[PDB]
């Protein structure tokens, strides 16, 4: 019997790779016409998957850019137990693993990130571990930041029942236009699940790890964040503008905006997109 899909598609039937643990992952490419002028891998974030990143994807292979992604384990149309890990540091190696296979059959070419919440975690992580290799990071309100003994009471029952779960990723703070948090809360690929104590310490593991990377990072970045979000603090992106190296970053703030900034009310979507579309276009020109 053919390897399916959580949805139970064939993976035959799909663009796929399989990660160094024997899982499939669901792959997603949107290629120019004639030859690319760089690569990037856009990296998405909890709960969610590489569906969501359709308009931003269409906008950069407008600008002859080859955009690939994959649905990181767990998530979309890949397989594992939903929004689980055995550690981190499986997303950042799977993104390496996809990097190397585009790298090898577009060889010569520039390759940028781009990275929203958790898979801006992911993107800092990725070019913090090949110091020197990306061109270019474009962060989407990235997760770089919440008690004291909720953290210390994790890991006390990490041991025993590690499948409890606190809340869902409340969807009312994802984004003030209501279109969105519709959308969000009708896509069949995103899960909406409470958050599993075992994940929880990994996002946890995440931020301390992104902490410790961020003095080291040399790669220029784009940072995009909205004042008024509850998921991701405002203070991270301050905190990454503080301590990266990079001789070439940017910090956009939207006052008001809330977490996800690309779905967001369209005269801050607009932006968003406008923004990245310079910035890529300037460093690919
Ligand atoms: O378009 C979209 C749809 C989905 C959204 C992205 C969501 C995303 O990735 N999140 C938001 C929640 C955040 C929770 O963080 C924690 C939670 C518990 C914990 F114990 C420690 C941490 Cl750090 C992690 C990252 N954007
Ligand atoms: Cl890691």
């Amino acid at each position: 019997s053919p390897r399916r899909t959580p949805q139970s598609i064939p993976y035959q039937d799909l663009p796929h790779l399989v990660n160094a643990d024997g899982q499939y992952l669901f792959c997603r490419y949107w290629a120019p016409t004639g030859t690319p002028k760089a690569l990037i891998f856009v990296s998405h974030g909890a709960g969610e998957h590489s569906g969501r990143y359709e308009e931003l994807a269409r906008m950069l292979m407008g600008l002859d850019l080859l955009v690939f992604a994959h649905d990181h384990v767990g998530h979309g149309q890949s397989e594992g137990e939903r929004m689980v890990v055995s550690d981190f540091h499986v997303f950042v190696r799977d993104v390496l693993q996809h990097v190397d296979s585009m790298q090898k059959d577009y060889p010569g070419l520039p390759v940028f990130l781009l990275g929203h919440s958790m898979g801006g975690a992911i993107a800092i992580l990725t070019a913090a571990e090949r110091p020197g290799h990306f061109a270019g990071m474009v962060l989407i309100s990235p997760l770089v930041l919440a008690t004291t003994f909720k953290v210390l009471a994790a890991k006390v029952l990490n041991s025993v029942l590690p499948n409890l779960s606190s809340g869902p990723i409340d969807s009312s703070v994802l984004s003030r236009n209501k279109t969105e948090v519709d959308i969000y809360n009708s896509d069949p690929l995103i899960c909406r699940a409470g958050l599993k104590v075992c994940f929880g310490i990994q996002l946890l593991n995440a931020v301390s790890r992104v902490e410790r990377a961020l003095p080291k990072l040399t790669v220029p970045f784009l940072l995009l964040q909205g004042s008024a979000d509850r998921l991701c603090d405002s203070k991270g992106a301050y905190l990454l503008m503080e301590l990266a190296k990079s001789q070439d970053k940017t910090l956009k703030i939207y006052e008001g905006a809330y977490h996800v900034l690309h779905k967001e009310l369209p005269e801050v979507t607009n932006s968003v997109f406008h923004e990245i579309n310079m910035w890529v276009s300037q460093r690919t020109a």
